[PDB]
RNA sequence: UACCUGGUUGAUCCUGCCAGUAGCAUAUGCUUGUCUCAAAGAUUAAGCCAUGCAUGUCUAAGUACGCACGGCCGGUACAGUG
């Protein structure tokens, strides 16, 4: 299932103002950035053995 | 600038101090037109204090669902300032 689906939003209505819906940042979330970060720090590793 | 002068005797030569002389740094008195520097509650009380200020800080890079503001899609995680 997918996280991004299921988070739960806030409806937002002021006077004199367009209706809107805000949503938190998810946190701990498995993005391709962690993965490559992750990739990264192995990478090193390598180049400090060689 | 390696310097002296008055005072003890009726007069003299001494010893010897007192007083005189010139800096410096604290106070005080009188006086004071222009410019450049410039010390300044140490001495008696490290005595006592009204009031105000004298220490705070965010980058692309720890944490933003404050519309507090803000552009588009409109479930289509999170635009940006903050
Ligand atoms: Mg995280
Ligand atoms: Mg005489
Ligand atoms: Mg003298
Ligand atoms: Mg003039
Ligand atoms: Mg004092
Ligand atoms: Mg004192
Ligand atoms: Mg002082
Ligand atoms: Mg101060």
């Amino acid at each position: 299932d997918d996280v991004r689906q299921y988070v739960v939003r806030k409806p937002l209505n002021k006077e004199g103002k367009k209706p809107r819906t805000k949503a938190p940042k998810i946190q701990r979330l498995v993005t391709p950035r962690v993965l490559q970060h992750k990739r990264r720090r192995i990478a090193l590793k390598k180049q400090r053995t060689k």
